[PDB]
């Protein structure tokens, strides 16, 4: 495949971030609109979609196409939060694992369709948005793994509020495709 360069900016209206470890094995393209595509194998680890810079805490995020994984993977509505520093995500679908394995679970939700386990997993002195840090991240993880739908993200955000899952000031909300030492494809069209 082709691939852009990784970074963050704009493209067709929409921000996108794509960002790999340097491993090799991963290609991510824009295309138009709110359209992105991954192809990967034996990859590391990359994370790369499209939505917005900052995100709001009541958009209702659309996405459609496909998602085709060959081992550890996501596809998620995924972002940042600050002041709290939160690392976040609405699992749509994934691969080989499960993201909250082994994680407390928090409580349920239900939106667009299914129910969702709520879960909390902290990450210590890892890379983020501002540096090295511990950091929170929350978690819910759809039961009917699906590659198009709709996402009200409030309901997710308001679920986890009531939780004790506090949110800060929004920083970027894609959906994105995440990897881990994996192959696989997808095409997204996001709005």
């Amino acid at each position: 495949g082709s691939t852009i360069q990784p970074g963050t900016g704009y493209n067709n209206g929409y921000f996108y971030s794509y960002w790999n470890d340097g491993h090799g094995g991963v290609t991510y393209t824009n295309g138009p609109g709110g359209q992105f595509s991954v192809n990967w194998s034996n990859s590391g680890e990359f994370v790369g979609g499209k939505g917005w810079q900052p995100g709001t805490k009541n958009k209702v995020i659309n996405f459609s196409g496909s998602y085709n994984p060959n081992g550890n993977s996501y596809l998620s509505v995924y972002g940042w939060s600050r002041n709290p520093l939160i690392e976040y995500y609405i699992v749509e679908n994934f691969g080989t694992y499960n993201p909250s394995t082994g994680a407390t679970k928090l409580g349920e939700v239900t939106s667009d369709g299914s129910v969702y386990d709520i879960y909390r997993t902290q990450r210590v002195n890892q890379p983020s948005i501002i540096g090295t840090a511990t950091f929170y991240q929350y978690w819910s993880v759809r039961r009917n793994h699906r590659s198009s739908g709709s996402v009200n993200t409030a309901n997710h955000f308001n679920a986890w509020a009531q939780q004790g899952l506090t949110l800060g000031t929004m920083d970027y909300q894609i959906v994105a495709v995440q990897g881990y030492f994996s192959s696989g494809s997808a095409s997204i069209t996001v709005s």
